[PDB]
């Protein structure tokens, strides 16, 4: 129907692989994917301890935007932590993209700090349970904390209804992580002109073990996206265990916005 | 008249430029069984953060291995599964550690013996499988100048040959965390041969199918006749990953290994 | 009658692409005279470890000298002396510090004003030298979208223009750690005007050569009419970097606003 | 006379600045001269936290070094740290040397462990003054002993008769370093085939005041140079000091060894 070239965006500590069920499911229906490591994630070469701050994360998605031809436009899919990726991107390329699609994804403002729905999911969920967390000083001297998440954690909130294969997958691949939680709650917020103007579309599940339901409720509240899409059961990796559906959604996605 | 049914530690060790992911279906399906099963990144491999130009040869390559099995509680021992290119690190393992290892299975891999070379069956390897389609090809000296030739396999190559009859998701996470790889080929040509001693006299099981698209039929049966393995198993069917074309037959396959040597 | 002789605190800013190393030599003299002397690098240059492609305005640039002023004690006063682009570090500095200013010395430097946009007298500048020659050009895009031209200065613009009377062992020592910089015109332009109340208020000494061979005599006369100094000194000889090859002369004019404003 | 081209490679913590003088008093004499930033160090963008040996350290040598054409030989001139970085090339690129000279440098051998002159080093000069120190953990697990040089240690040891705008410099430019000495403890031994067989110069001076008269004797005894030329008075920094006599023994050896 019309067909659309989306650009996949995994949450830290995780990588392109995430993607692995879903891109070839949207290439079945025509559609172009890019499946991007974000800094220090999946197999990029970089380490945590040497990003600064949440935007020179996303380099990887801005490089890729940077030089995407001139009149293209993408669908940015962003998972969990991958909708502050998705306004930062949005700030500095508002004419590439098409719509902002968050899947149970943090979903910015632009009225508080950057840092705003990290501090609201904290306080949903306080406990990272067997979680380690690690900290070093960046180039200006902010002290940034990292984590290794713990696999109770992996298999019970994140990847609760996914198969042993993938939890396996999982863990022989996932990396440490910064939310730069201090660098955001720093950085300016969002302009109205670019994040702010983008079409944005909610998927999320009320099964979600992690990004909860009254956290997500909370964030559609606080920011009302175009269209909320509600997919029954799953978990917080419904990109897994949900494969087709999340394929159905990204093209009526690519219908409207195209 | 007495059966034997032994639960065992399995090693499972990926073939260059892949890592532990490619366990990721075999490592659950072992498990299930009761067994203990190790999957290890070798350097610069999965997300072990070495690069490969930090690494002179296909020893130092091995190390996470080298590292485990010297860590080995006393009078443990392991079965080692090797994959592919695999056979080197069981080959490089079983010298320094023959007294920790229960048997090596060789799973569609490379079949080191003690009398040739160690780079042997890595020439006869690509003697017959001399076309890598679109593979690329890299230097790098290494620390005592050695040109050393790396590569980043081809995406056709991948989906014909390796993951042949793989699963597009599957097929997907291959290309979305594979990484540069080499053979050191001209390291291991100046290398000492295997020892008699040490790898000469581990249990030896080869699983191998004759589907498999790169390490052709005639190859494989050529390395069997060249070092007589102490079993052979043939898988019928699949391509060269059967940890994910082949998951349950290969488990099981590994079951009577454990029975047998552990 | 009464004669006052004065020491005072110096914060020396250099201009973009350079670093605090531009100022070695004056920092030495002025120290032998008894003043205090800070040598700042702003941001991403000189060994500050920030790229340029981390930076958003000039503004943010300024950084280092706007927490350096935030830092000073209750009461101490410094006079920022700016070379080059550097003179709108001091107006930024000054809408935010001005008490805390004795007085900005601009040493063939831009002088902005309060009147037009902050990027009046880069587009005066550069109306006036168009071409940078070797210099080679760059993009990125900024938090807000903005595009971002950067540029690494060539090597005969740095050897006849800037450097054009200088040694080879400091035209070779700038080559060494000249680093990428930003005019981030497109944003000054933007920006709130200069005012009044701050940067309009402090007391401003311009120094500058007629020999200077990038900020030409037509465009440093023109900056003088456009907006009248509180003083100027003209130095007879040298090249733009007069801290450099004037470096006693300039140590000893400044001791004259010391002596006058400090 | 014979017109060579010299590689100049700076100390740990220093920078391709050091050389600023001797660079244009060699290319006056017709010489090709390249003056290399190591890693983390001068204006290189890497940070000092990223690199994890003394062989990543000197990879702005072995690129260079690689990319060379085909029958050029250089002529790598190292000063105080530097000879760990003649060592770890020369067994990379043995037939592109012409020879290593050695300026107020550590001699490395090839029978003994890599760290074993800065063991030496170390014991001579135990106490580096208002030197701080500090660690980090390096990809493999190591831990790194990184170190910011005093500022008296740098005017009275090192820069001991530098002129007051050669001192300055040093302090505006300065980073921070690491010998890796627990790392070079752990390598192989520099080879007979390569670092063993290049020939080798040894410049010094008695008036240094960091590597002591007695320590560089102490180094040539255990390794004899082919040729060791002696400089009366300057001090720790030749090249600043001294420099029209570095640039005559430098014509030397370009003379002796082409
Ligand atoms: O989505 C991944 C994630 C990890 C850690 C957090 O603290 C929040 C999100
Ligand atoms: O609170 C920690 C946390 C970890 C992983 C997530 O995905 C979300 C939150
Ligand atoms: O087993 C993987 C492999 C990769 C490249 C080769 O040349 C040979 C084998
Ligand atoms: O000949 C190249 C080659 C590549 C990958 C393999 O797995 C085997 C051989
Ligand atoms: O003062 C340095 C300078 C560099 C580049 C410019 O375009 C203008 C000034
Ligand atoms: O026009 C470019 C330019 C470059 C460097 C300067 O210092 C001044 C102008
Ligand atoms: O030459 C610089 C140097 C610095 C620190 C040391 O510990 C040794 C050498
Ligand atoms: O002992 C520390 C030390 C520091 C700098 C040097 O140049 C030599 C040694």
């Amino acid at each position: 129907m019309v067909t659309a070239h989306f650009v996949l965006i995994h949450t830290i500590c995780h990588g392109a692989w995430i993607w692995h069920k879903l891109k070839p499911a949207l290439e079945r229906a025509g559609h172009k994917v890019t499946a991007l490591d974000m800094a220090a994630s999946g197999i990029d070469p970089r380490q945590i301890e040497q990003i600064n701050s949440f935007d020179e994360y996303s380099e990887p998605l801005l490089t890729f935007l940077e030089k995407l031809p001139q009149g293209e436009k993408v669908i940015i899919v962003g998972e969990s932590c991958a909708g502050l990726n998705i306004a930062i991107a949005a700030d500095r390329y508002v004419d590439k993209i098409a719509a902002g699609v968050f899947h149970n994804s943090l979903l910015p403002d632009t009225v508080h700090s950057p840092s705003y729905t990290v501090e609201k999911l904290l306080e949903s969920f306080p406990d990272a349970r067997d979680t380690e967390y690690f900290t070093f000083t960046n180039i200006t001297g902010e002290t940034i904390t990292t984590m290794k998440l713990g696999f109770v954690l992996l298999r019970e909130n994140l990847f609760t209804k996914c198969t042993d294969g993938e939890y396996e997958l999982a863990k022989m691949v996932m990396r440490k992580g910064s939310l730069f939680q201090n660098v955001l709650a720093q950085r300016p917020k969002f302009t109205e002109k670019g994040y702010g103007s983008i079409k944005k579309v909610y998927i999320w599940t009320d099964q979600d073990k992690i990004f909860l339901p009254d956290f997500q409720r909370w964030q559609i509240a606080n920011y009302k996206p175009d269209k909320v899409y509600q997919v029954q059961g799953g978990d917080h990796k419904l990109q897994l265990t949900k494969t087709e559906e999340v394929a159905h959604i990204l093209q009526e996605v690519a219908d409207a916005y195209a």
